[PDB]
């Protein structure tokens, strides 16, 4: 399904450190972030997404429209300019963030009862699994 609506609670988080290191997130932020449970809130209506990722100490907002390129200033992460585009490849939602970092973006998809989020940067891949609240 393409329906990714809901409140999603983190089950697993594999190689978050490697992904964050590839982004040049500072040491101290990485050490805290890797231990925290994330909650993802996704409001999806047609092509319009409003999403939030939240933890005890960090929060990451991003809204986008599928198929509409948008500039991003990742000021809370690694503080870079990227040109972002989110599109569907089958039932996989694919974000490419064009900029300095190669292979930067993510892929989100539903498999049974779970939401998968694959974060990429450089040679690093982080795989997160969420289940609905």
């Amino acid at each position: 399904t393409r329906d990714q609506n809901g409140t999603w609670e983190m089950e697993s988080n594999e190689n978050f450190e490697g992904y964050m290191k590839a982004l040049d997130i500072d040491f101290a932020t990485r050490k805290i972030a890797v231990r925290l449970t994330q909650t993802l809130v996704i409001d999806q209506d047609g092509d319009n997404f409003k999403t939030k990722a939240t933890s005890t100490f960090f929060n990451y907002d991003v809204d986008f429209t599928v198929g509409v390129e948008f500039d991003e200033y990742t000021k809370s992460l690694d503080n870079r300019h990227v040109k972002a585009l989110v599109t569907w490849e089958g039932d996989v939602l694919v974000c490419v963030q064009k900029g300095e970092k190669e292979n930067r973006g993510w892929k989100k998809w539903i498999e049974g009862d779970k939401l998968y989020l694959e974060l990429t940067c450089g040679d690093q891949v982080c795989r997160q699994v969420f289940k609905k609240k």
